[PDB]
């Protein structure tokens, strides 16, 4: 099992950390939805699906600079809402082919009245998803480390 | 400085901690908002104006329950909003008079769409504020924790 993003790198079997950059709406009003799509830039695949079955999760997903202070928000995973930054691990969704499917992650956020200005800064880490992957086979537990970093400014019309 | 409760009780001088049974919308569906508001329910006084002046922040606020895990949402303080539960403590309001003051603060919850039917549970814990009181005189730093429980049951229609 391992995974790769879109145009960007990968990360291999056994787990491991990759950056992902990602494309922000430039503007966006207080109580509006700031939409980071993830199933549009990150991929995995079973490498076994003969015999071996495989079980993803996200296992913590983490807010951080702008995202952390000036957005309230949820992230959908599999067609389910669940509280972002994540409370609990989600349900697990089942790869079993070796081509290349997306993992069903997306972030909605909507920015506080208190934000106004550069409520997203170009270049800055704005999340970290955790994706947790098992399986039917033996031991093994392995996490994918996503670093999602902002492409753009996003601000908050005043 | 002190406060007091609607059919109140009360947290002393010097910091200290208390119940707080809010009365909840009983049915609120998704894209809709739970409000509760403390302003209404919390009072706060300072015991020497003539001479002091008390400064009150909301220094954490955080999530339990059903609303730690099937809402998102934000605080509003003083006018202003900021993400709930909390991630840093907010501006100051001023305290300087003996008459009470309510203390301005309101949670606006959304359920996320995997939530459905009893999302909040009656006699719950769903939120810890901590008010935090200084002032222009001398070292005192006190803290009164306010321990927010749900009076009824909150439903969201599936
Ligand atoms: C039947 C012999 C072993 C065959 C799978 C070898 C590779 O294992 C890796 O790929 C597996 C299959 O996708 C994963 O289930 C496993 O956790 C790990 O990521
Ligand atoms: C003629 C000066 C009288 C001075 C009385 C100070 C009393 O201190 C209490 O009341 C002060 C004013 O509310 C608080 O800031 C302080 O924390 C404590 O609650």
């Amino acid at each position: 099992f391992a995974c790769k993003t879109a145009n960007g790198t990968a990360i291999p079997i056994g787990g491991g950390s990759a950056n992902v950059y990602v494309n922000l709406a430039p503007v966006v009003n207080v109580g509006q939805n700031l939409v980071v799509d993830l199933s549009t830039q990150i991929f995995c695949h079973n490498d076994a699906p003969e015999t071996i079955t495989d079980y993803v999760t996200l296992q913590r997903g983490s807010a951080y600079g702008g995202v952390l202070s000036n957005f309230s928000g949820t992230v959908k995973y599999s067609g389910s809402s669940y509280p972002f930054p994540t409370t609990s691990e989600t349900p697990r969704v089942v790869y079993n082919s070796r081509t290349d499917k997306p993992w069903p992650v997306a972030l909605y956020l909507t920015p506080v009245s208190s934000a106004g200005g550069v409520a997203i800064k170009a270049g800055s880490l704005i999340a970290v998803l955790i994706l947790r992957q098992t399986n039917n086979y033996n031991s093994d537990d392995f996490q994918f480390v996503w670093n999602i970093y902002a492409n753009n400014d996003v601000v908050v019309p005043t």
